[PDB]
């Protein structure tokens, strides 16, 4: 459809800068902090279901699927929880992320490392430590599925998405940067996750390579 192109806020392009540029080798968090994003919006559709069960209608399995791809060099993560709106992709959510970029860059400043950017809820950036191109398409009840898409360099795109349906929920996929391939590999994966998300209330299903 038609694609709208948008700036981030300069506080978040310059978050984005410093995880693409900085000398970090501890590149492994990305995977906790997108897993426990995906655990946040289950949790929030299963509260919402409780006073509207027919928020459920549109898929009742709660779940986190991560899935990689050699051929074409993603890791993806897919959860089933709460999606995000268009408001949210395009405004709400960056503009919640002022204040915790600004804390954690003051943070950063003062000696804190970039492991600690999940306590400041801007977690999702540090998907750049490892994605060159991070497409995420979402599914709000009663807002339609949408693609979002930032190769950073201080914008990101919207539009309408008219691939497969998922649903409801949130897809995140990781174009990898070509030295970062170890994210596709079973045992790698399962050492991540096994380290950093040991205790996350949904099922995490890590798929396998089929060649
Ligand atoms: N797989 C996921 N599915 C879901 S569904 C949902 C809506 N549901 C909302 C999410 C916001 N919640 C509030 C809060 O959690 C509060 N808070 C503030 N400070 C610490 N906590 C929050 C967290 C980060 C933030 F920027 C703004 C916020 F208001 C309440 C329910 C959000 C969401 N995301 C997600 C999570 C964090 C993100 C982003 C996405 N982004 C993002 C990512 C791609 C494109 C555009 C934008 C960039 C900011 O960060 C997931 O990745
Ligand atoms: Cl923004
Ligand atoms: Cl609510
Ligand atoms: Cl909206
Ligand atoms: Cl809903
Ligand atoms: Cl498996």
């Amino acid at each position: 459809e038609e694609v709208e192109t948008f700036a981030f806020q300069a506080e978040i392009a310059q978050l984005m800068s410093l995880i693409i540029n900085t000398f970090y080798s501890n590149k492994e968090i990305f995977l906790r902090e997108l897993i426990s994003n995906a655990s946040d919006a289950l949790d929030k559709i299963r509260y919402e279901s409780l006073t509207d069960p027919s928020k459920l209608d549109s898929g009742k399995e709660l779940k986190i699927d991560i899935i990689p791809n050699p051929q074409e060099r993603t890791l993806t993560l897919v959860d089933t929880g709460i999606g995000m709106t268009k408001a949210d992709l395009i405004n709400n959510l960056g503009t919640i992320a002022k204040s915790g970029t600004k804390a954690f860059m003051e943070a950063l400043q003062a000696g804190a490392d970039i492991s600690m950017i999940g306590q400041f809820g801007v977690g999702f950036y540090s998907a750049y430590l490892v994605a060159e191109k991070v497409v995420v398409i979402t599914k709000h009840n009663d807002d339609e599925q949408y693609a979002w898409e930032s190769s950073a360099g201080g914008s990101f795109t919207v539009r309408a998405d008219h691939g497969e349906p998922i649903g409801r929920g949130t897809k995140v996929i990781l174009h990898l940067k070509e030295d970062q391939t170890e994210y596709l590999e079973e045992r790698r994966v399962k050492e991540v996750v096994k380290k950093h998300s040991q205790f996350i209330g949904y099922p995490i299903t890590l798929y396998l390579e089929k060649e």
